[PDB]
């Protein structure tokens, strides 16, 4: 993980660029803190011309011991622009993971428990080892295990973030395919340090419904509520701890 305050990601399409430029201003997205702060689209040398890069905050700036969990949200991760040659793999991963059943699946995790290097949990565990609600819930509990203790004081923050995501997406302004909800914290944090975060990311396949049409359904809201419901169960199960 690069340590700079800002990170730069290339623009793969203008579908992604256009989303960030459209909600950059919006108080309901930026003021509510459910997306990473976006600083602009800048140009950088590529060959004999230039390429567009998204500048965004480094959510893990100055994180001493990073914990990261990436969950894909939605009942499908393909959309109308998905190439047909890609579709078998999308269908397989979607159905053998929890994506079609819950609208949320495991996408990768990293834990730093004082023993370098950080323990990496492959995204590809989602089709076997993390392929049910219960195993998903347990892998999220593991995210909250720093190795010394379960960080139960952080869970209400994450639920609060989900509530804010639900409220915004209930508006049904967009459809979003293959987006993630990103969980991070620095295990050396206190509550007061506020070195923890939950943000929606990955907007390359977002659709602005008032500006273009997208017939297929994302199952995004369905996914959020199930994610929310998992975190509440975790909250309850952490009470006797």
């Amino acid at each position: 993980h690069p340590d700079g305050q800002y990170l730069l990601k290339p623009c793969l399409s203008h579908r992604e660029r256009d989303f960030y430029l459209h909600i950059k201003d919006d108080k309901e997205w930026t003021g509510t803190g459910i997306i990473p702060k976006f600083y602009g689209v800048e140009l950088h040398e590529f060959g004999f011309g230039e390429l567009e890069f998204i500048r965004m905050e480094n959510l893990m700036y100055k994180y001493k011991r990073p914990f990261v969990l990436d969950l894909k949200i939605g009942t499908q991760t393909w959309d109308p622009e998905t190439a047909s040659s890609k579709m078998k793999k999308r269908l397989v991963v979607d159905s053998t993971s929890t994506t079609t059943s819950l609208g949320v699946r495991f996408s990768g995790m990293e834990r730093n428990i004082g023993e370098e290097k950080p323990i990496l949990y492959s995204r590809y565990l989602c089709t076997h080892e993390v392929n049910t609600r219960d195993s998903l819930k347990e892998y999220i509990k593991l995210f909250f295990n720093d190795g010394k203790k379960y960080r139960k004081e952080l869970v209400p923050y994450f639920i609060s973030q989900l509530d804010k995501m639900i409220e915004v997406m209930k508006k049904r302004e967009y459809k979003m395919f293959s987006s993630s909800v990103l969980f991070v914290y620095d295990s050396t944090t206190t509550l007061e340090d506020k070195k923890y975060n939950c943000k929606m990311i990955d907007f390359a396949h977002n659709w602005i419904l008032s500006e273009e049409e997208c017939t297929v359904e994302d199952g995004f809201l369905f996914g959020l509520n199930n994610l929310k419901s998992i975190l509440e169960d975790i909250e309850n199960e952490f009470k006797s701890l």
